[PDB]
DNA sequence: GCCCTTAGCCCCTTGACAGGCGGGAAACATCGTGTTAACCTTCGATTAAGAGTCGCTGAGTCGCGACG
């Protein structure tokens, strides 16, 4: 599930890096963190394996 | 024992507030528009390790006969 979240984050970073230039760019400014923690939250929030 | 006189209770008249829903007038936070023009002109899941049956389609096999 973290690999799925990382694939989503990679898609987001690929969609966002085309707009923001890489030369003189603020570090880690295009990498998102919502789908990273959202995947583990769903895994521990309402997953069938983490049900109880 | 009954009638007259006076006191207490009930009722009426006025009223000086108090503020209180509510529209208006105003000061201030919404909600639908625009507008800008420097680069990519196919994104992506999701069953599919049981099970009884409804509704449609399209291939290979035969009859009936005509023309040599």
């Amino acid at each position: 599930q973290y690999r799925v979240g990382l694939l989503r984050m990679e898609r987001a970073i690929k969609e966002r890096m085309s707009s923001v230039d890489i030369d003189t760019v603020m570090p880690h400014d295009l990498i998102n963190a919502k789908p990273a923690a959202a995947a583990v939250r769903e895994f521990f929030g309402s997953s069938q394996l983490s049900q109880f």
